[PDB]
């Protein structure tokens, strides 16, 4: 509630504001001066959740992944913090199912094969999400998907929430790794259904329908999907289906033939030639320090407008 015009100082130096787009914290459209790409970016008011929104920078600062939103620079004034982020046209994946009423198996596969993929190199980094939902699941300009708002998410086997309908058994009990795959298995039925497996008017009924593990089987549902949800949805989550078991299930593979690549394409230490040559060790020994600054902004959306065809050059 400062009003401050001054906050934009630094941030106008790299960036043309543009519109709104998204919404507790705000979120503008913007292009990267330099580069001339698109970007989003996440406008926090330190005056108006802050450990909150400090737990997704530092975990989308050790999160590098094709199938999660990446963060190319994150600017903090005395009042506001900024997060320049990837853009994605696409919207959310909540608003394409609404749109869609319901996927169909083939189309499903296509979409949850991406949201496998995230998830699984989340997990092998060491991190749970513990809030996925189609919300927080954006296409971009190719229609591919991007995991946001790791807001809440958590090292299970580090030091000492999100939406109830999605939310696992154990949660529900107050007892980490398996409560995503729970919450993959509601993505699952939602979107090849249409509508959640457990939801209710009131919020006791909800947390004993999930409890409980029981839910409607649609006529349309193919016998192998109706198995894959089973293994995904088993309220004890020792019983629940892995994540090893999930990227080579023989309902992912169909129409594939070949498991979930979860591997990032997306590296730290390898730096692309075309990228650093312009204005050579000590331009790539800068890069490499990943400070999340302009340096950092610049050669990722290099990269991007590299990766997209266009020019590898700067306006
Ligand atoms: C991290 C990242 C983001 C974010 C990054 N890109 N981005 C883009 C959007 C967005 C972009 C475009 C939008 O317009 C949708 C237009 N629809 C698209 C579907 C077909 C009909 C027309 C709607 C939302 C929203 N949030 C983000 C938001 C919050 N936290």
């Amino acid at each position: 509630p400062l009003g401050s015009m001054k906050d934009y100082d630094e941030l106008l130096k790299y960036y043309e504001l543009h519109e709104t787009i998204g919404t507790f914290a705000k979120v503008k459209l913007a292009c990267h001066i330099l580069t001339g790409e698109m970007v989003a970016i996440k406008i926090m008011d330190k005056n108006t959740d802050l450990p909150r929104i400090k737990t997704e920078i530092e975990a989308l600062k050790n999160l590098r992944h094709q199938h999660i939103c990446q963060l190319y620079h994150v600017l903090e004034t005395a009042n506001k913090i900024f997060m320049v982020l990837e853009y994605c046209p696409g919207g959310e994946l909540f608003d394409y199912i609404i749109s869609q009423d319901r996927l169909s198996e083939e189309e499903t596969r296509v979409v949850f094969r991406q949201i496998v993929s995230a998830v699984a190199y989340v997990h092998s980094q060491g991190y749970a999400h513990r809030d996925l939902k189609p919300e927080n699941l954006l296409f971009d300009e190719y229609h591919k998907l991007k995991l946001i708002d790791f807001g809440l998410c958590a090292k299970p086997k580090g030091n000492k929430c999100g939406s109830l309908a999605y939310a696992a058994p154990e949660l529900i009990q107050g007892k980490g790794s398996e409560a995503d795959v729970w919450s993959m298995g509601i993505l699952l039925y939602v979107l090849m259904c249409g509508f959640l497996p457990f939801d209710d008017d009131n919020v006791m009924a909800l947390y004993k329908k999930i409890m409980r593990g029981k839910y409607d089987v649609p006529k349309w549902l193919s016998p192998s999907s109706i198995l894959l949800l089973q293994q995904m949805l088993q309220v004890d989550p020792k019983k629940r289906i892995s994540m090893k078991n999930l990227l080579n299930h023989p309902w992912i593979m169909q129409d594939y033939n070949y498991p979930v690549e979860w591997q990032s394409k997306n590296p730290f230490i390898h730096l692309d030639d075309d990228c650093v040559t312009e204005l050579r060790q000590t331009m790539e020994d800068l890069i490499s320090l990943w400070q999340y600054d302009h340096l950092t902004a610049t050669y990722l959306l290099l990269l991007a407008k590299k990766a997209r065809g266009k020019p590898v050059r700067l306006r």
